[PDB]
DNA sequence: TCGGATGATAACGCTAGTCA
DNA sequence: ATGACTAGCGTTATCATCCG
């Protein structure tokens, strides 16, 4: 029913895209091979084994999502081969002779994205297209194959986005591109802060700077490097590392996944800029957002409004929505047009008037007519509220409301929050993750009362009463900052603070807090004689506004650590 | 690194038995 | 007097960094 198409994570070999397209063309050598060999010899389950060989024998080839993708196991190494695509493609080292459900879903998304495979909602099945057919038949290495692929690419909005981002001839990194790809600052579109990354890459021992290169990247950064990799093979972009001088002086770090645009690339843009209709599917308008439905369609309707009309006032736009079923607000409506613009659709702006200067092919909005019945969640409502109140603070930072609620995002929250304290509140300092460092070190340098703070961030799903084990971790650090013995924690993280600081507070940042945040807090305070506090993301934000507006200093806050919860 | 690979998680949805 | 519904809990869609 609800699926996510349009965004492709894993897949990188065109070599394998073909095999997957071909499995859909009865007359191709691979259709033959996968069906006659691959499937019967790799799908151990007899029942399924036979069933698939069969589906592949029909006259009019049509396979369902499950028939092509299958399933997978919790312990990825113990998984069997349950589907057509799995069976078609091989492991990285031939560990098993097949790929998993995830990578398989990946090849499906990629092929559908480039328009070789069509999706039939009703049946939840897919079938080859005219260009797919033509793609298969094309010879490998063909100038035809190339032109077929290049024309495919030009119809893929997010790939036009990468190209656009590099018109000026800059050398952008997967982080710079990531920032502006897709619905940025949302559940499935989070990006790693290049600042923090380079910094650690710099002051960190070699025994770890490799792991932290291959590992450090958000979901949007993955898409960026990947779409950038396709364009590279197609010759429209040039992938090359970018060195950075980060004096820890005249030091040099590097981010390999960086790109520059080419001439052929520029020609592509010129053409596909109106000087090739783009395909857009509703499933593309949001990936991992818990509120996929509401938002994907609200945005779909907005695109409809803009396709139909031409140069409307954001008020006219708001107006139309109110009629189609969605009573929204300027802040949200603009934010969505920010995403649509980001995924690669060309929408022009003149003050308070917007006009789509692009040709996108008509698409379907599932369960239409019942649109007016779609409810807006409490979280999405909160977001608007925030988007409304936050005048000085970039709306990107509203992503924190989400990350902080995601248990899988401990890593990045540590990064995003220190970033907010620094770039907005203005504190000086550093992010310090680890098992021997508190999540962050913060310090003032201007106030009449110059102080420091020890920070710990915690991504916890719906609620958080400061656990005793975690609470004491802080005590340890609070303590180490006093007894600065290098024979105790020889990494000497305390050394991040200016020698001159003496006033240190301790702080915990999370989604929401409950019933414990005071008990172990008061404890910590009494023990080390350092008073600290507990703080939530919403307040962190509506504190960043205040510090910017003029409504809040960096002293009233130092006077906020009341061994309880901070509230501005 | 390249091109995926991994264990996790929340929404889904199937069963079996309640609710109206 | 039986279809509509759902607590419980195994299944599926989808990550968000990871890694051989």
């Amino acid at each position: 029913k609800i699926r996510t198409f349009g965004w492709v994570q894993n897949p990188g070999k065109f070599e394998n895209l073909k095999r997957v397209v071909q499995v859909f063309d009865r007359n191709s050598k691979v259709h033959n091979e996968v069906k006659n060999i691959k499937i019967p010899t790799l799908v151990k389950e007899s029942k399924i084994q036979k069933e698939l060989v069969a589906i592949m024998n029909q006259h009019d080839l049509i396979y369902t999502y499950k028939e092509l993708v299958g399933t997978g196991t919790s312990i990825r190494s113990e998984a069997p081969c349950d589907a057509i695509i799995q069976a078609t493609i091989a492991d990285q080292g031939n560990k098993k002779g097949y790929i998993d459900n995830w990578s398989s879903d990946g090849f499906l998304r990629w092929a559908h994205a480039l328009g070789f495979i069509e999706y039939i909602n009703k049946s939840d099945s897919f079938v080859i297209t005219d260009v797919g057919l033509a793609y298969s038949k094309s010879a490998d290495g063909s100038a035809i194959e190339k032109e077929i692929l290049i024309e495919a690419i030009s119809s893929y909005p997010p790939a036009i986005r990468i190209l656009t981002l590099l018109e000026d001839g800059q050398h952008l990194t997967k982080f710079d591109l990531g920032k502006n790809l897709g619905f940025s600052g949302e559940s499935g579109f989070t990006s790693l802060p290049e600042g923090i990354l380079l910094d650690t890459l710099a002051n960190a021992m070699p025994k770890d700077k490799g792991e932290i290169r291959n590992n450090w990247e958000g979901s949007s950064d993955k898409y960026a490097r990947m779409i950038g990799g396709w364009l590279d093979k197609l010759g429209l972009v040039k992938q090359g590392k970018k060195e950075f001088i980060i004096p820890t002086p005249d030091n040099k770090e590097f981010i390999s996944h960086a790109f520059k645009i080419t001439g052929e690339g520029l020609k592509v843009l010129r053409r596909a800029k109106g000087s090739v209709p783009k395909r857009v599917y509703w499933e593309m308008l949001a990936t991992n957002l818990t509120d996929k439905e509401y938002v994907r369609t609200r945005r779909a309707l907005i695109l409809e409004i803009l396709i139909k009309a031409g140069s409307l006032k954001i008020e006219q736009i708001q107006d139309n929505l109110k009629k189609l079923g969605f009573d929204e607000v300027i802040e949200t409506i603009e934010n969505d047009i920010k995403g649509l613009i980001n995924t690669g659709i060309f929408i022009e702006i003149k003050g308070r008037f917007y006009q789509l200067k692009d040709h996108i092919l008509q698409f379907v909005i599932p369960n239409r007519g019942v649109t007016k019945q779609l409810v807006k969640s409490e979280l999405e409502e909160k977001k608007s509220e925030l988007r409304h109140k936050l005048k000085y603070v970039p709306h990107e930072y509203i992503e924190l409301i989400e990350i902080a609620r995601n248990s899988t995002q401990d890593r990045i929250l540590e990064m995003k929050v220190m970033e907010f304290f620094m770039k907005v509140y203005g504190y000086r300092g550093k992010h310090l993750g680890g098992s021997r460092k508190p999540d962050g070190a913060i310090y003032t340098v201007g106030s009449p009362i110059d102080y420091g703070v020890i920070v710990d961030t915690k991504a916890y799903s719906g609620g958080y009463n400061l656990p005793i084990g975690q609470a004491d971790e802080m005590q340890r650090y609070v303590e180490e900052n006093q007894t600065r013995n290098k024979h105790i924690n020889p990494n000497e993280w305390w050394k991040v603070y200016p020698s001159s600081v003496t006033e240190f507070k301790f702080l915990f940042v999370s989604g929401h807090f409950k019933g414990n945040y005071k008990a172990q807090l008061t404890r910590l305070n009494h023990i080390t004689n350092c008073n600290g506090a507990v703080l939530s993301v919403e307040e962190l934000l509506i504190g960043g506004e205040m510090i910017k507006a003029g409504t809040l200093t960096l002293e009233e806050v130092r006077r906020k650590f009341n061994n309880g919860e901070i509230n501005f």
